[PDB]
């Protein structure tokens, strides 16, 4: 036409002055938005006598921040690297991020905040507990320790450790929880009736001291032969001597453990405490046999009622340890 119209909207730029119509000869100026720099094309335009605006060669491109794609011992998500995009940071295993985790490209093309660096996780020398010693320790960095390094603790003699003995240098630079060495003592073990006890000749008995028990002839043990002084001050177990019992009835085949045995032959020297045997009893309902057990209890063994016993010489009847049924 003869009056030029509103200029074309150009991306990332602004036009001054901006009017719906211009007269021929009026001037408009394209200027890129902040953070965008002008490259190809020229901005200033003058209205021709014909209404048509000249073709626009101007191209505003975003300002480019310095390359930040390499983080030594780190990983960076970055995509574009130009205004106004942001980049993120991370570190590899054993490394902590020494600075801001995200940076942004400003209008001036300067990263803000400044770019971080990854630094190794370093752990201070471990502090030994009061009653403990350092069994092994290897400092990787100077006297300090790196990520996942270990120290193990050895308690002093006559002391008992509470808590795990291994400490790892963690991700946050602090050692894991430390064990405690305490001095614990154990009271003297009382001698068992009909038996003897042995311990070393010391005024006081401390941790892991062990006493050995015994019993005289005719008496067995119903506990562990060797007991130990545990971490809590009380002994591993208290054992006692329990009375062996006599063979209750001579001439009878009973069941000891898996197989069938004759009592008189199997326990010539008498039963021990807790030994379980089972007797055979006739049942006159269908003339079958069943099995009832009995066991020694500190010298007294109770024969089942159904055991009716007869002498072998009196072979008038059968020994009722016969038909398997029932
Ligand atoms: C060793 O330090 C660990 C970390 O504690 C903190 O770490 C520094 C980086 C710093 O922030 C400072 O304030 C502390 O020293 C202690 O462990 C815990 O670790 C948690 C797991 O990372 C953590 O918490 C997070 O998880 C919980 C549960 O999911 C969330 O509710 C919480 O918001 C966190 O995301 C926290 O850092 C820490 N918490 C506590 C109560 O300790 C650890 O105890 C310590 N060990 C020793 C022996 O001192
Ligand atoms: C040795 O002692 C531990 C510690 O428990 C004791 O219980 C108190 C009543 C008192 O006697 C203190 O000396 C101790 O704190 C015994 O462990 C206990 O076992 C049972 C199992 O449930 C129960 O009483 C408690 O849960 C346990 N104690 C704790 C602190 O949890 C242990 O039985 C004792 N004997 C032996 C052989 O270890
Ligand atoms: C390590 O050893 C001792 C610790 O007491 C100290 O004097 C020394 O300066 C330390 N050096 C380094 C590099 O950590
Ligand atoms: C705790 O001690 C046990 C030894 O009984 C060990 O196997 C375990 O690894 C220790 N805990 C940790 C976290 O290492």
């Amino acid at each position: 036409g003869r009056t030029c119209p509103k200029p074309d909207d150009l991306p990332f730029s602004t036009v001054v002055p901006l009017k719906t119509f211009y007269e021929p000869g009026e001037e408009i100026t394209y200027s890129c938005k902040p953070g965008y720099v002008s490259s190809e094309g020229v901005g200033k335009f003058i209205c021709p006598l014909t209404g048509l605006w000249p073709i626009n060669t101007l191209k505003c491109t975003p300002r480019v921040c310095p390359f930040a794609g390499i983080l030594e011992n780190g990983a960076v998500r970055y995509t574009t690297f130009e205004y106004p995009n942001t980049i993120s940071f991370s570190c590899n295993t054993g490394f902590y991020l020494n600075g801001a985790d995200s940076a942004k490209c400003t209008e001036e093309g300067k990263w803000s905040p400044e770019l971080p660096v990854c630094a190794p996780i370093i752990c201070p020398p471990p502090s030994i507990p009061t009653f403990a010693t350092l069994r092994v320790y290897k400092p990787s960095a100077g006297n300090n320790s790196l990520y996942r390094d270990t120290a193990v603790f050895e308690c002093l003699p006559q002391h008992a450790m509470f808590g795990n003995d291994t400490i790892t240098c963690t991700t946050h630079g602090n050692w894991t929880k430390l064990p405690e060495c305490r001095e614990v003592k154990c009271p003297f073990p009382s001698r068992p009736d009909n038996g003897f006890v042995n311990y070393p000749a010391k005024p006081t008995l401390y941790y892991k001291d062990k006493a050995t028990f015994g019993c005289h002839d005719g008496y067995s043990l119903d506990g562990p032969e060797e007991i130990e002084c545990t971490k809590l001050g009380n002994w591993s177990a208290m054992p006692s001597c329990k009375a062996s019992c006599k063979v209750p009835v001579k001439k009878a085949t009973v069941v000891y453990q898996g197989e069938r045995v004759k009592i008189q032959e199997k326990f010539k020297n008498g039963m021990l405490h807790g030994d379980k045997v089972s007797f055979f009893c006739k049942n006159k309902e269908k003339k079958c046999s069943y099995t009832e057990d009995a066991q020694c209890i500190d010298g007294t063994i109770e024969v089942p009622k159904c055991f009716k016993e007869h002498s072998s010489l009196a072979f008038w009847k059968t020994d009722a340890s016969d038909v398997k049924p029932c």
